[PDB]
């Protein structure tokens, strides 16, 4: 019954359906691995279609308590309180949970995204104001008798809560450990472009953090390891040149609808640490993945795509156009993260995405940057 309980986009989001309060009040919910606060608009916006009315609320607690949370795109401010909450496609429980309820808010929330609020699933230690305030996954666990483990497959999509669902995908998964639970952060060890080797000290994948984020689009890249990577894709597709703005990720690519030459760009191989010493799996991403199609009736003579790989200063984002097309299990229990190719997959006649190893590596360093 949790099988594709969410909709949405790689560009907007994608959100689960929950309830807040007493009664019920439904709201749309972004799903975000990158951070750990539960939050909802609790007043009229432009972009809102509905809000947190806690006055409607019996059951609403107000914890006397303000609390701001920035983005790497948007920020917003809040009263925390706390009130029941449930998923209504979801497990069949109810849970006292921590809520902000956004007063304030810039370039958060989206229009027509049909998302009213966002749940960070990620671990305590982010939260804010501090890791005294307890996410919702922790109160979840705590309350009822959920598995500590949750998985997501973005295509709509599937979260599943508690456990994996084998229909979601086909081969095998794949672990690679949790270094530290504050995000979900993991250890890249290896790049290849068109199985090319970036030839990378393979700290500087992980310069600052790697995490697997949900709630980023796309998939950042530290800045020296984002220009090495733009440099081999130019390099296998230089068969075309575009224009820098494109690379930026600023501009449209477009080409006369159904004539996208996919063949001329690479395909992208992240290697992860295994869980085993020296050990290592990739996952492999086709330019269906990093090319992300922009919906415009006004421009849909053509297919028209943003560069979906873009440069980061707080190290690498594995956005929501790399989950989708895999099936990732979020295994807190057991401090590691799972990855196999989805059932929702895009791949064609060619190339297809996928997750495999076992693969050795002789250099021992370790490729945490710390
Ligand atoms: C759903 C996709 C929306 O598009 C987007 C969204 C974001 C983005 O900032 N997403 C937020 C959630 C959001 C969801 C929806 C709207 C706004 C924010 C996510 O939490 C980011 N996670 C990490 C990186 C983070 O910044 N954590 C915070 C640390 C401090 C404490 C709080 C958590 C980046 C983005 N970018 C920016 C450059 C390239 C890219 O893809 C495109």
């Amino acid at each position: 019954e949790m099988v594709d309980n969410l909709r949405g986009k790689s560009g907007q989001g994608y959100y689960v359906e929950m309830t807040v309060g007493s009664p019920p009040q439904t709201l749309n919910i972004l799903v975000d691995t990158g951070s750990s606060n539960f939050a909802v608009g609790a007043a009229p916006h432009p972009f809102l279609h509905r809000y947190y009315q806690r006055q409607l609320s019996s059951t609403y607690r107000d914890l006397r308590k303000g609390v701001y949370v920035p983005y790497t795109q948007g920020k917003w401010e809040g009263e925390l309180g706390t009130d029941l909450v449930s998923i209504p496609h979801g497990p069949q429980v109810t849970v006292r949970a921590n809520i902000a309820a956004i007063t304030e808010s810039d370039k958060f929330f989206i229009q027509g995204s049909n998302w009213e609020g966002i749940l960070g699933l990620a671990y305590a230690e982010i939260a804010r104001p501090d890791d005294s305030l307890e996410p919702f996954f922790d109160s979840l666990v705590k309350q009822t008798h959920v598995p500590n483990l949750f998985s997501l497959q973005l295509c709509g999509g599937s979260m599943i809560i508690g456990g994996i669902d084998h229909s979601l995908y086909t081969g095998s998964l794949w672990y690679t450990p949790i270094r530290r639970e504050w995000y979900y952060e993991v250890i890249i060890v290896r790049v290849e472009i068109n199985g090319q080797d970036l030839k990378m000290d393979c700290k500087e994948y992980n310069y600052d953090k790697s995490i697997v984020d949900s709630g980023t689009t796309n998939l950042r890249l530290p800045k020296k390891v984002f220009e090495a990577a733009v440099k081999s894709i130019k390099a296998a597709s230089s068969t075309e040149k575009f224009p820098d703005g494109f690379w930026l990720g600023e501009q449209l690519v477009c080409w006369q609808a159904g004539t996208t030459p996919w063949n001329i760009f690479p395909v992208i191989s992240l290697y992860l640490m295994g869980e085993v010493t020296q050990q290592s799996f990739r996952i492999t991403i086709l330019p269906q993945q990093y090319l992300r199609p922009v919906e415009d009736v006004a421009t849909s003579q053509d297919d028209c795509y943003k560069f979906a790989i873009s440069q980061s200063s707080t190290g690498t984002v594995m956005g929501a156009v790399i989950m989708e097309g895999f099936y990732v299990v979020f295994d807190r229990a057991r401090k590691r993260i799972g990855f196999a190719v989805s059932a929702c997959h895009v791949h064609d006649e060619f190339r297809t995405a996928a997750v495999e190893g076992p693969f050795v590596t002789l250099d021992m360093e370790d490729c945490g940057y710390n």
